[PDB]
């Protein structure tokens, strides 16, 4: 089974890194534990949506695909290996912002900067090492693979648009023409650049490239199967998941509990650009815009109280809803068209809407 | 002249970046000038010896290869955008370690996390986009060149084996045995790991292969030249080199004023593993021993002033002089056996290590 394929995958990876270290790097035993452990911790225990998403794809090319039993083992191999990238670029990346943000919790476990044998110093060092073991991973696993060029040009461009999407979301409640190194940046008073355009481009850059694009184009890659499909299709539908997908996430910041969602929702003392934000804004009286700029933005947890109810009183259930029956519509479109060059790599498309939806 | 022709490439690969955000990443004005006086603030300002290194090891094997006049110039041009991929490189980590250890100054400027308008939340993100620069500078320069597979690879290895070191430099004042992400590190109490062969790998790994090795191999590399030289020479003269520059380096922390060093030193504050404290406790009686390990690591001016006075009443001059002499015969050594294969490179090595000298 896949998941099981998936996982012994991980185990392989990790010895294989942990002896390259041992064997060329100098290492002593107690620096690689600490290592393995940081691994275990920062890539572990979530669901795999990402470098399962490769491992489906590569699958359904399986089904349809005449190849030699060793080849079959190979390709899913790969599949699992191009899984593991992504997970430790994702694993990178949560690292890192968890630092950058003073993020407390992390889907019920503690950031791994706040462990006290870690801190702040160690961490920011152990975020690069997972993304350096993504390219140390390539290079071995994928040495003689034809499609090597292809795949690390790809994954250095998603990496690249992430870092971007961060700065997008980082800077998301400054106003554009404040920004200056030199001076200290209050947030946004008009909240003017709160609008679904803007959003919309924080949430392509900072999610939707490594989280749908990366994984169903990794495994088109893997497969050997990127002519059987329009590339311009791939894009459109990954951009349009993606965005359902952050919806989801913002508001379940907000409204599930924090056992639910692994952490205490910060959105709104953040002063973040969320769908809820821009939903609010895009359909409030002047009365509930005022009372939303003197409370949004602030830890004060009355303040954010008050925001909780405009959302709440606004009925952005509604909105919801609406958001839903459009995405849903334009997804299945692009499912459809899809099927032109490629019924398989559609239906992988449409299990992975299932899974987000 | 060389150091023209590399600040004009800087230049022009900045507009390249810049650009790109524009047409490709949908940046608007604001931050592609937030991103422009990033890149200027951390990657501008030094002697540029890195990158340097890759132009005049070009240029070393331009005057002995026959070449039409335009191969002249895109060799050099490619030798100009390595240098820069690893000046970027460089940014990155002095970013990255500034944030990590907390520091004030970085070559008389303020270290570009304290900067106003930047913050830890940005700097964390602005280093992770230095170095994704390195990779879109390599795929569009280097993207019909024989040597981009060569370059990526060595370029990774080199990136991983900074991080590791970055791991040792970090952990240095810990004791190995007592590593553990849950458990809070105590400083050492015995040094008994304060080491020449624990100093030197520390300084392998997070200087030597960035500077020195990267630089040399690149320059061959852009030269297509690499088989013209033993890479195991070029490998140990590296190890050599960048060993002697790191000692340097710990010396002056101590006694070079802080404006001739720019910042103000704090080696012996953040009980790190310099070459003064190894190359003290090799010499030190049991009473001076016991006088440094109730006085090293801790902020307390003084403190920090009876281990300066240990290290003065040491005489560290005279092991310095006798270290000095050692590196000499081993490094005019290795230059004698890179003259059997390239007389050329030998003298490109001749030239990097008079300017460590
Ligand atoms: C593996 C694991 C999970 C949960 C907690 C834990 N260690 C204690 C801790 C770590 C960081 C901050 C608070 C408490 N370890
Ligand atoms: C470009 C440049 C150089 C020196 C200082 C400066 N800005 C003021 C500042 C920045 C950070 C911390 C303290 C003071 N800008
Ligand atoms: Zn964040
Ligand atoms: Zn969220
Ligand atoms: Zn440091
Ligand atoms: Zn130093």
């Amino acid at each position: 089974a896949s998941m099981e394929r998936f996982l012994s995958v991980y185990d392989e990876v990790q010895a294989f890194l942990l002896d390259q270290l041992q064997s060329k790097y100098e290492i002593d035993p107690n620096r690689a534990r600490y290592l393995r452990i940081m691994m275990d911790t920062t890539c572990l225990g979530g669901k795999y949506f990402r470098g399962m998403t490769v491992v489906n794809v590569a699958e359904g090319f399986l089904a349809v695909t005449q190849h030699d039993e060793a080849t079959k083992e190979r390709i899913l191999h790969d599949a699992c290996v191009g899984g593991w990238m992504i997970e430790f670029l994702q694993a990178h990346y949560l690292v890192e912002d968890d630092i950058m943000d003073g993020s407390v919790m992390r889907r019920g476990k503690p950031c791994w900067y706040r462990f006290p044998g870690v801190t702040t110093q160690c961490a920011i060092n152990d975020g690069i090492i997972l993304k350096s073991w993504t390219q140390i991973m390539a290079w071995h696993y994928f040495a003689d693979r034809p499609f090597l060029k292809d795949l690390l040009c790809l994954f250095q461009k998603v990496d690249y648009a992430t870092a971007v999407g961060q700065m997008y979301d980082v800077t998301s409640m400054c106003d554009s023409n404040k920004l200056d190194p030199e001076v200290a940046q209050p947030m946004t008073t008009d909240f003017a650049e709160f609008t679904p355009a803007i959003y919309k481009r924080i949430v392509k850059y900072k999610t939707t490239f490594y989280t749908y694009l990366l994984p169903l184009v990794m495994g088109l890659l893997v497969s050997e199967a990127a002519a059987s499909v329009e590339m311009n299709l791939v894009e459109r539908v990954a951009h349009l998941i993606g965005e359902y997908f952050q919806v989801q996430d913002d508001v379940m910041d907000c409204f599930t509990p924090p056992e639910q969602l692994g952490k205490v929702g910060t959105d709104i003392e953040d002063a973040k650009c969320s769908w809820l934000a821009v939903t609010f804004l895009g359909k409030a009286n002047a009365a509930q815009v005022a009372e939303f700029k003197a409370n949004y933005g602030e830890k004060d947890p009355a303040k954010v109280a008050v925001v909780k109810r405009l959302y709440s009183k606004a009925n952005l259930q509604a909105d919801f809803a609406a958001y839903e029956a459009e995405v849903v519509r334009e997804v299945e479109s692009l499912i459809e068209q899809l099927k032109v060059k490629s019924p398989t790599f559609a239906e992988s498309v449409a299990v992975v809407w299932e899974k987000t939806h």
